């Protein structure tokens, strides 16, 4: 019986969807983040946000760890929390933001995607400049822009954050294990290069394990965001012999039961498991 057979993909399948529905968020439910005031925290109303997790209490974000690695997911901002995002992007001394929407979604105004990393502008307190700086072909057609944002605001120090912008993902799609691995390396070498950055210039946030966490988000960040991150998680060769189902579990556990959406992408994290002898289940 391969450890990565149907009948082994229809038990972690099993597992994850009991997970999944017990997660569903009920009216005013305490395990997730609720909108204070009238103000829209949510871009979906059935995709919330773990509260004991919660990045900031006006953005629908987490702070996730799976095995050993650290990161950031979250919802494309809606343009009232747009202030508020480059203030917790700042404050994490971002070593990267990865975004996963499209193009083709930003382009389209009823999405109500502010086109934020590629523009200038103003946000209330923070003025925010963006520069294009290179562009990575990923495999099979899937090209990553890169930008640089400052983010200034007086009496602040000044920071900058790299981006990485994969333009061409469409939604509710999986990039094949060999573009998703090239994606992971490009995320984790250019957060390496901007930590030790940090770290020569003695950051303190180098410290904290609150902060210097990537940024990743696509348009909900529960799907193209969570294939990505289990895909850093297993290029992390402290997370030796985390399986498949823990990735997975630690995800939806501290976000939402949605995190990796559709079965493709869970297929994409199944190959790359398998091509390292990863485990599928627990026990």
């Amino acid at each position: 019986v391969s450890p990565y057979g149907p009948e082994a993909r229809a038990e972690l399948s099993s597992r994850l969807t009991t997970l999944r529905n017990t997660l569903a968020p009920a009216t005013n439910d305490p395990r997730y983040l609720q909108a204070c005031g009238g103000e829209k925290l949510n871009r979906f109303r059935d995709i919330q946000c773990r509260r004991q997790t919660a990045v900031r209490a006006d953005l629908n974000a987490n702070y996730i760890q799976v095995g050993n690695t650290r990161t950031i997911a979250c919802q494309y901002p809606l343009q009232s929390q747009l202030e508020s995002h480059f203030r917790m992007l700042a404050e994490n001394r971002t070593p990267v933001l990865a975004v996963l929407a499209s193009s083709s979604e930003i382009a389209n105004q009823r999405f109500g995607m502010p086109d934020y990393f590629r523009q200038s502008g103003t946000y209330g307190s923070i003025t925010v400049e963006s520069k294009m700086t290179q562009q990575v072909g990923l495999g099979d057609g899937i090209m990553a822009d890169m930008y640089t944002l400052t983010i200034r605001e007086a009496g602040q120090k000044t920071i900058s954050v790299p981006v990485v912008h994969v333009g061409n993902w469409p939604d509710q799609t999986a990039v094949s294990s060999e573009v998703t691995k090239a994606l992971a390396s490009l995320v984790d070498q250019t957060a390496e290069t901007k930590r030790n950055m940090y770290e020569s210039k003695g950051s303190s946030a180098v410290a904290d394990d609150s902060k210097l966490r990537p940024v990743i988000h696509c348009r909900a960040g529960v799907g193209r965001t969570a294939q990505l991150i289990g895909a850093m998680c297993m290029n992390d060769s402290r997370n030796s012999q985390l399986s498949v189902e823990d990735m997975v579990s630690q995800m939806r556990v501290q976000r939402n039961g949605i995190m990796v959406q559709k079965d493709e992408q869970l297929d994409v994290l199944i190959k790359l498991a398998e091509g390292q002898g990863r485990p599928l289940l627990n026990s």
